[PDB]
């Protein structure tokens, strides 16, 4: 469905900054965004919530749909499974609402390739010391993962100037900041929609 508003693809390291931003967002402007809600094999973590922030499946069920040709791409990242689903983003378009997909690096590549022709905005840790202190706090990884996260983060950070990969880079040193910013980078698709 190439109908409805341009969408909006946010990437960045996980723990970053995408994730609370793109909350903020949704509660502030929830009459023009609405969020492509990705499966994942992945466990849920404490506060998360089915059909909110992912689709929690297990892989045999997530492969299932992927050989049907459910899904518009997906990814391996830190040994899980991560996509986006063709109704997750039908769903948003339907209520002719700016879809926000939250995706890794592959997942950027990956829309790159389709029509979907979004706008693509990555969001950055101030360094990586600081983004691994975040991550270790909640915790709730094990020590495997954290590392194949953490070698994850270090090339989207070193992919993230790459010429015309993203419309828009943004430091998240401040929340506040950074969610002016991203507001800034969306003000004249925000501006339409009203
Ligand atoms: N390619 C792709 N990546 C995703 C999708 N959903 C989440 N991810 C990405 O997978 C990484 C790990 O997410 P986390 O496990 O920390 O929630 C993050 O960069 C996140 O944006 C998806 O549908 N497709």
């Amino acid at each position: 469905h190439m109908s409805g508003p341009r969408p909006v693809v946010l990437s960045g390291p996980s723990g970053a900054g995408k994730s609370t931003l793109l909350k903020r967002l949704l509660q502030e402007h929830s009459g023009i965004f609405g969020f492509s809600v990705s499966h994942t094999t992945r466990n849920p973590r404490p506060g998360e919530e089915n059909g909110k922030d992912y689709y929690f499946v297990t892989r045999e069920v997530m492969q299932r749909d992927i050989a049907a040709g459910d899904f518009i791409e997906h990814a391996e990242f830190s040994g899980n499974l991560y996509g986006t689903s063709k109704v997750a983003v039908q769903a948003v378009q339907a209520m002719n609402r700016i879809c926000v997909l939250d995706v890794d690096l592959q997942g950027v590549r990956n829309i790159k390739a389709t029509d979907l022709r979004p706008i693509y905005i990555s969001v950055q840790p101030p360094s990586l010391h600081v983004l691994e202190q975040r991550l270790r706090q909640r915790n709730t990884e094990t020590e495997e993962s954290l590392v194949k996260r953490l070698a994850a983060a270090q090339a989207d950070m070193e992919s993230s100037k790459e010429p015309g990969l993203f419309d828009v880079v943004i430091i998240n040193d401040s929340l506040d900041q950074a969610y002016a910013e991203l507001k800034e980078a969306l003000s004249e698709e925000i501006k339409k929609a009203q």
